[PDB]
């Protein structure tokens, strides 16, 4: 009898296992749709060349790696703020936000928790979409909060409940926090119309609630930056006093590197000055200070015209390919022989389809191809190529049949 | 009002927050003696040449930024176990131990609290030495703690009071936890000897205390890594199933690239195993997975050969740098004409010098000569330069005399 005799074996991680599980496979036609990671055509990891570009500058400007201030880069954190409000953004004009760099939306996504925990006087609970990605979940509850629910997706359509999600909001308690994706929603691949997002931001501003937006797939959602933060930035026009979960890891596919944000807007420019030093003292004995690499590959292309401009034209061609995906996909299906209604491939956005599969279904696609997703039935639709359009169709009508 | 209408501004770190301050201060000859950080004989930033030669590999290697398991690279995992442990460590051969990569020092600090606060039963206090670096503090207490303390230095004498130590040790209440710092006790630069440590490892072993150990500089006190782990070593051979948290913030100069891991000893293999579970069920929910950059690197010296034996000349080359400029200060404190013992100056080991000098001493030396300390007088050894030791030791002369 040790220490440790007692601590159980716990289980894997529901989307990240899937990949320990998917490396651990010998059939070569394996294919990883679990987490969503893009894949360019050959089915390989591709990294923007900007990145590429931009991890030169660094090499060649021979920099040092010294410590960074707690907040991060401040280049990237004005930066990102920007890239996110919008460079006419009286929020942004006005300097009432802060900014802290983060460990990727994740990391980024947790000292938010934790703040909200630390100071947010008014309630615990948070609100959070059915379904909402998993790691929502144990983020705010291992913070301290405690969580809730607003229906969204409805399974029978196969299409967003808005009556039942503007329900239940109109329900929600004055003064809760609501957890809202600011695009391309995981895993349902389906987020409201502008005229549904103006409808639900009267009942947030009318609720007087806190919204909490996560932005990880910016750009992803129609490959158009801002046409993807309409939403937030309506948002917050309207007079909502949001707060911020950015991430870089999809969008400039630095994935590793772990680059992120959390960002805060406030009242006036002096708040903001005064919740800055109280978000440090929250990172000291977190991390002490972020991970420097990740923010100066970004922080070079945000702020480089050229880079700039060629990493639009990289994320649009991300997302044309993942259409191409889909398009391709339920076209084999059908030729396949799929007497099944396959429109909703299309109709979603970003990384994923919301495939419906069941549990079953999916043990089998992994079992018998080697094909690997999450036990909802969410599929990477980024990660396949060309070359392997075919065999998913044929595997899933396999399945399906 | 507002949502944080009452957030108060909070203060700035005591040792990070220096160096904010240093920054700002437009005098040629500033100095930033604050933080633990090497400077070469010309006050620069100095980038391992194997540091720089491993960033060639992996630029040349064109490799991928995918996300990392949860634990990290392994490769970076299983050298730092050897790393500390040993190689002919039985623990480490046997495999009894899990180590994950974590966020440098801070990170792995924090993760192990973390994981402290959730599975070690047995108690609820973690005892410090007095004194103990800053930031252990807050990890612990953030992290859901208690804190305790015991005796380490005394300053009368400026010396480690082995005696107090020891009485506060052996009353320690049984199945505790105590951290101790591996060798270069920041900041008091004062580690008990082989005997005193051999005295310490036989009264936790009997009052049957958890031991924590923090190792940032190992490397940095002798000069030789292997004589640095000694005691942790010590304190395993003896049965002593140790909690270790790794920098390779200093001894590899890696600082903004966060690089550094956790590892707790555990009975088994199988055992660890279901650590690791929980670890990496801790770990998702926070950052879900580390920052690559810095364990490529990393794990690239531990493993190849070459950079292994040139870190070692490195490190070892770093380590007689700071011995040198201890002399040099000492014997320039007397050419100056300083009335005083400057012996702690030369009997101290590690990046510091614990100076004794009192606030106003030090505030005058900020002010007068921008040479930036934190207040309890500790400064950055590590940070002198051939070319600026004379100014240093003027200015201590100045607000000493
Ligand atoms: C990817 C993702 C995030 C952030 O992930 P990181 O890799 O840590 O940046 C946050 N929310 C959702 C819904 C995501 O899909
Ligand atoms: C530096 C140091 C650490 C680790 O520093 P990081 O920047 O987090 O890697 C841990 N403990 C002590 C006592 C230190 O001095």
């Amino acid at each position: 009898s040790s220490w440790w005799s007692h601590v159980e074996m716990g289980p894997p991680d529901p989307i990240l296992g899937v990949t320990e599980a998917f490396k651990r496979d010998t059939n070569s036609k394996k294919m990883n749709l679990g987490v969503g990671a893009y894949r360019d055509d050959n089915g390989k990891p591709y990294v923007l060349n900007c990145v590429r570009k931009a991890e030169a500058m660094i090499a060649a400007k021979k920099m040092d790696k010294e410590y960074l201030p707690i907040a991060g880069l401040a280049d990237f954190t004005r930066a990102s703020a920007e890239l996110a409000l919008g460079e006419n953004s009286e929020a942004f004009k006005s300097g009432r936000y802060v900014t802290v760099q983060g460990i990727s939306g994740t990391g980024s996504l947790r000292v938010g928790a934790n703040f909200l925990q630390r100071f947010f006087k008014f309630s615990r609970d948070v609100y959070l979409p059915k379904p909402s990605w998993g790691n929502h979940t144990p983020i705010f509850r291992d913070a301290g909060l405690q969580l809730q629910a607003y229906r969204y997706y409805d399974p029978k359509t196969c299409s967003l409940d808005f009556t039942g999600a503007m329900e239940d909001i109109s329900k929600i308690p004055e003064k809760s926090i609501i957890l809202l994706h600011a695009c391309a929603h995981n895993p349902t691949g389906v987020d409201p119309r502008q005229e549904q997002w103006k409808e639900l931001a009267s009942v947030v501003k009318k609720r007087n609630l806190l919204a909490y937006f996560d932005m990880a797939y910016q750009g992803f959602a129609s490959g158009d930056i801002n046409r993807d933060a309409w939403a937030l930035r309506h948002f917050i026009e309207q007079g909502i006093d949001v707060v911020l979960s950015q991430s870089y890891a999809k969008n400039m596919g630095l994935y590793g590197e772990r680059a992120g944000a959390f960002t805060v807007i406030c009242r006036d420019a002096e708040e903001a000055k005064r919740v800055e030093s109280q978000l440090k003292i929250l990172i000291r004995p977190m991390y002490s200070n972020p991970p420097m690499n990740g923010a100066r590959i970004a922080s070079l292309i945000l702020n480089t015209p050229e880079l700039r401009k060629e990493w639009l034209v990289e994320v649009k061609g991300m997302a044309d390919r993942i259409i191409s995906m889909r398009t391709q996909l339920v076209s084999n299906l059908k030729k396949e022989g799929s007497s099944h209604n396959w429109q909703h491939i299309t109709d979603q956005i970003g990384m994923f389809c919301f495939t419906g599969l069941k549990p079953e279904q999916v043990e089998r696609l992994t079992k018998e191809f080697s094909i690997y997703m999450t036990k909802d039935g969410r599929i990477s639709v980024a990660g396949v190529a060309s070359s392997n359009v075919g065999y998913l169709a044929h595997a899933i009508h396999q399945v399906t049949k």
